[PDB]
């Protein structure tokens, strides 16, 4: 028995994003889980049957859903399965594990496939559930060097950014040179921007930038546009005076990954220099 368990209990379950939903779990009698910046721990559900229409999904974030009649979908889960998450909070945000959950619907061009099943029923879970979780785990561990970092995300890869992020700048009180590139379709995909926005304004060594790669009109959006890859290309890396000695931490979408991974290994990054999962 070298791996612990805790019951939780679900403090929130909100929509920060139109398809990511940030679980709150509070771990019982107010400890922590030991973990590390960049690790997981695993959910596990046991049977169940969940319907898509009885998620709470804020009219703010509803337009995609009826678009494409995703409240159409159910979950019926035979046995227990269990999956992995990334941590949000860093390790002194202590009692709670914060994770980022992305819906994983059936794909628009393979419509009847069933739902995805963990994911599906983790939006179905609302303040005061139970949730069991297990770990802590991880190797997506930062290097102990003093070399610049440069931190990507998309999707739900906010979160092990998010917690890497905050434990360089409260926990070790790093001086490194640090920027943060988040791709995201349009404003309202966006979260924890009070949280970077701190950060920066507190840390002459921090930055962060959102790229929108879809702005909606209601946005108002004169920030910068398009795939990070390029926007980090165009507004930092193509000046850079030896990219290739920085290290680069990243988590998204598949797309995202590729495009990003081609994108430094033609500025001469080598992969060493480039870490992922
Ligand atoms: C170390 C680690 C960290 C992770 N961290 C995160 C994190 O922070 N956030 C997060 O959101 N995820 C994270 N993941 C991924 C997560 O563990 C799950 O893989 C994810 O939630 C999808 O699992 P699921 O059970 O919901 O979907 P699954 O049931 O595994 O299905 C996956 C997809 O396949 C589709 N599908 C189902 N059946 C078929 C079929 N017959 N043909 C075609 N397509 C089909 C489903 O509709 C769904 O879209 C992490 C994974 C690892 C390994
Ligand atoms: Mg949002």
């Amino acid at each position: 028995g070298p791996v612990k368990k805790w019951e939780c209990t679900v403090i929130s379950n909100d929509n920060k994003a139109t398809f990511i939903k940030e679980l709150k779990l509070a771990i019982p009698d107010g400890e922590s889980v030991p973990f590390r910046a960049g690790g997981y721990i695993q959910i596990e559900a046991p049977a169940h049957h969940v319907k898509y229409a009885d998620f709470d999904v804020p009219e703010k974030y509803r337009g995609d859903w009826d678009k494409f009649n995703l409240f159409r979908y159910e979950s019926k889960v035979d046995e227990p399965i269990i999956r992995a998450y990334s941590m949000a909070n860093y390790p002194e945000e202590f009692g709670i594990i914060m994770l980022n959950v992305r819906i994983a619907t059936p794909p628009p061009n393979n419509p009847n496939v069933p739902p995805g099943q963990m994911s599906s029923y983790i939006w179905s879970l609302k303040a005061g559930d139970k949730c069991t979780i297990s770990g802590p785990f991880g190797e997506f561990f930062a290097k102990d060097t003093d070399a610049e970092m440069v931190f990507i995300g998309g999707g739900a890869g906010m979160a092990p950014m998010r917690s890497h992020i905050f434990d360089q700048l409260k926990r070790l009180k790093s001086k490194r040179k640090m920027s943060y590139w988040y791709g995201a379709r349009s404003k309202r995909e966006m979260f924890y921007v009070e949280d970077f926005d701190g950060l920066a304004a507190e840390n002459d060594n921090f930055v962060w930038h959102c790229a929108l790669s879809d702005p909606q009109p209601e946005d108002n959006w004169t920030g910068y546009t398009g795939f990070i890859h390029n926007v980090l290309y165009e507004n930092y890396l193509k000046d850079h005076e030896a990219p290739e000695d920085c290290e680069y931490y990243m988590c998204g979408p598949p797309m995202m990954n590729a495009a990003v991974i081609n994108m430094l290994k033609n500025l001469g990054v080598e992969e060493e220099n480039i870490l992922l999962d």
